[PDB]
């Protein structure tokens, strides 16, 4: 996260860690049972770490649990990354308490000019920001005609863009996966984006209410 702070006391407790020895994507916890990704962070098993905020440290709060499936969007297409969204089932339910709590769905879409909060352990761009910390930043929606402009042909119905086009503000590296939560529930997925912050290159989300039915079946496969 670029142009950001330190996310606050008990703030996103909803944000996962995906580790395969390192930290390499966020997800959201949807429900006790199931995590929210984007599609390009697969690798075809994960340990969730929830109840983070330094990825690097114990702090007490944590949980570590093996996926038992990882289930892509089956039209995710990587030329063009979309359908970039992915659902995680975690081996053993997770404990809900203060630290670890799950961020809810939405059947509706935020409109363009809505404020959004993204967060994550990804690059930040900073000499003082540490990546380690969990970082977050508010952002808003941009109308579609701005986000095509940015990317020609390129933003599909997956798609919404959401920062700043003068750049400065901006989700990176190793925030994928991650969310973007707007008036309380998961609108977007942390996707893809030309460079970080860059002027002209906004972030590009994974949109998260055009997926509802395909969610909400997929989980209920128990
Ligand atoms: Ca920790």
């Amino acid at each position: 996260i670029v142009g950001g702070y330190e996310c606050k006391a008990y703030s996103q407790p909803h944000q996962v860690s995906l580790n395969s020895g390192y930290h390499f994507c966020g997800g959201s916890l949807v429900n006790e049972n199931w995590v929210v990704s984007a599609a390009h962070c697969y690798k075809s098993r994960v340990e969730v770490r929830l109840g983070e905020h330094n990825i690097k440290v114990t702090e007490g709060s944590e949980q570590f649990i093996s996926s038992s499936r990882v289930i892509r969007h089956p039209n995710y297409s990587s030329y063009n990354i979309d359908n970039d969204i992915m659902l995680i089932k975690l081996s053993k339910p997770a404990t809900l308490n203060t630290y670890v709590q799950p961020v809810a769905l939405p059947t509706s879409c935020a409109p363009a000019g809505t404020m959004c909060t993204v967060s994550g352990w990804g690059n930040t761009m900073s000499s003082t920001a540490d990546s380690n910390k969990l970082q977050c930043l508010n952002i808003p929606i941009l109308s579609y005609s701005d986000c095509n402009n940015s990317y020609p042909g390129m933003i599909t119905n997956a798609m919404f863009c959401a920062g700043y086009l003068e750049g400065g503000k901006d989700s990176c590296q190793g925030d994928s996966g991650g969310p973007v939560v707007c008036n309380g529930e998961l609108q977007g997925v942390v996707s893809w984006g030309y460079g970080c912050a860059e002027p002209g290159n906004p972030g590009v989300y994974a949109k998260v209410c055009i997926f509802n039915d395909w969610l909400t079946s997929t989980m209920a496969s128990y």
